[PDB]
């Protein structure tokens, strides 16, 4: 008997506004210049918003309009009234970022396990599942009384590794004033977002028919986003990964170009995890590779199976060897980074997405580590 | 035949300055006021701190002296002139936080492991102690051309699960401008600050006469901290704790006050499993704790030992369930949290300091569960 928690948050948190603000501005810059290098964080507290940090680009029109992209990605995101806690139209919003026109010792994870279609660990992948069906029901109209701000934690109950019992979900949502909680809230979540995401998931083992469904446990929750609080980029980065089921190197991503390893290879990492699990190569498993300072090829790469394997791990890590080139430039080229593709990641996870198709999610090295094993 | 690399950094690096702002802050109002509720964060870029969150508090006169208590912690870190990039005299201060006058479904984890006396994973308590060393040099007068900011990286290799090599030593510092990066920093590093730590830590395999080092492998580092860059609260999370070592939760500690469990059930695990492998239970462990809503005392408590036990893991669950009460009022009062002694947790990491004492390090608790088990 184990039991196992993680957290989502929507995009209206206001950790997750800075990371899509953030993003939102590196893919202005790159739909402009693809070669831009961009290190922008973003801070949002009561009324306002501060992007600051370090640009080169030749997007000039693209960061000149950065106070429009803050302010429309914002109002996308659902802020449009002091009412709900924060207006993206009239907050403040100052800029603080350098801008001009024109290497390390690492060791990055990637990881990924056979306990849900998305090949993510079960408790995360369900958190990220509830959060963003939390804002598709309030963005298509089904729960219109709904606010932008909330947050989903799930914890799995396990009996020798097989997730058997969904034991707990709560559910905390922003909403507005006249909603009752007791009659309107709570059965219309339980229906629409943990009956649906349910439904879609199929599990094969989690029996759900016990769990305690929180909704809203500390009550009426009308105002949200930065209001009477803070965010800040880059301080949901389990959130953003595994949930705390993996190790983690410690990098955020929003904000930073491709050209940064902390983000390019964390992802490059998932590839060839989530690759090695769906070709039948081990259950679950976490991928490490070294990088030494001044050379570009990895000069190691290490596999953990847990003991899930179904074939010698030294010939994973061969097979990893042979099928993956790791160098910065070839992950940027295979992977096409140098788009604009990053804001839609700032919130629900940056792996394991059931929404949207991302370069490192593709199951496209499957045969090619089938033939290298 | 693995790798492993931990990075530390000064506290003169920008992520590491807004956390030492954010527990100075959090340190100056629990002096006058211990039942204050605090959660801060700090932003710094070129020429500027902004610090926001919220408060409640008595501590009026505290609250108010905020602009001084920056400006000082920045002068102490040791920016005091526009020379060295920052000066905490003379820079931007903007204060927006909001204050006034007078739980979680949650899964947290400690570690700890005996490969260095402080019972932390050799990559990041040599990260550490590197770090700490070369900021020591500076203010201590033997290098006294270094400036605060600087960052460490510490790469060993293993061989069956024991530290056989220091394979590579980054150490990047920022410096005067007409000191000779050859003539001076080089040797001056290798002897001031890797030699001393070495000699130090003295440790039985860990075999150094083949290290490659880098000193400043990109060139003169003369401008640093905020200067052309950006830092946050809370975006070194994983130098803080276990330098990747160990699964984290994804809670930042610095700027909020204990009775925020991100914090206070994080040092309390620490605690737990240092006091563990103190007591010759395991060689390495990782200590589990799962909190339910609406419950002080925690739901679950694991152990994993990654087969390096001396006894049963399920007995070493059972003596830590006896003997540790791990209710949040029960963990604020025994490790005695409402006191001003977070500033100095702020940089070098937050577990495992060789040149602090800090009430989550102590093994005060080896006798108990040595008569437990
Ligand atoms: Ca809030
Ligand atoms: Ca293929
Ligand atoms: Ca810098």
């Amino acid at each position: 008997g184990r039991l196992f928690t993680s957290e989502s948050v929507t995009e209206g948190h206001p950790d997750k506004i800075c990371d899509a603000v953030s993003d939102s501005v590196l893919d202005a810059l790159l739909a402009a210049d693809p070669r831009s290098r961009v290190a922008v964080e973003t801070l949002v507290t009561t009324g306002q918003v501060h992007v600051v940090g370090e640009v080169t680009t030749t997007a000039k029109e693209a960061f000149a309009d950065i106070t429009n992209i803050v302010r429309e990605r914002i109002l996308d995101i659902g802020y449009d009234s002091s009412d709900k806690g924060f207006d993206g139209a009239s907050c403040g919003v100052n800029i603080g970022i350098g801008a001009q026109s024109p290497g390390d010792q690492g060791l990055m994870f990637g990881y990924a396990i056979n306990d849900t279609p998305e090949l993510m660990p079960l408790p995360i992948a369900l958190a990220h599942r509830l959060s963003r069906r939390l804002t598709e029901v309030r963005k298509n109209g089904v729960l219109p009384y709904l606010r932008p701000d909330g947050k989903t934690q799930v914890t799995i109950a396990y009996e020798d590794r097989v997730p058997v019992r969904l034991d707990t979900v709560v559910i905390s949502t922003q909403h507005a004033d006249d909603i009752d909680l007791v009659k309107t809230l709570d059965p219309d979540i339980r229906e629409q977002v943990l009956k649906t995401v349910l439904d879609d998931l199929a599990h094969d083992t989690l029996d759900a028919s016990a769990v305690r469904v929180l909704v809203n446990p500390t009550g009426k929750f009308v105002l949200g986003g930065p209001m009477g609080d803070a965010g800040l980029t880059g301080r949901k980065i389990i959130v953003d990964t595994y949930g705390g089921w993996a190790r983690h190197g410690g990098g955020a991503f929003s904000g930073k170009d491709p050209s940064k390893v902390d983000r390019s290879a964390a992802y490059a990492m998932r590839w060839v995890a989530k690759n090695v699990v769906a070709a039948g190569l081990a259950e679950r498993v976490e991928v490490q590779v070294a990088y030494a300072i001044g050379k570009a090829a990895p000069v190691g790469l290490f596999v953990e199976t847990f003991g899930s394997e179904a074939v010698d791990p030294v010939k994973i890590e061969k097979a990893i060897g042979e099928v993956f080139d790791l160098r910065p430039g070839a992950i940027i080229r295979d992977l096409n980074l140098l788009r604009p593709i990053y804001a839609p990641t700032a919130a629900y996870g940056h792996f394991g997405r059931t929404d949207v198709d991302l370069p490192w999610e593709r199951l496209d090295k499957v045969d090619d580590l089938k033939r290298a094993i």
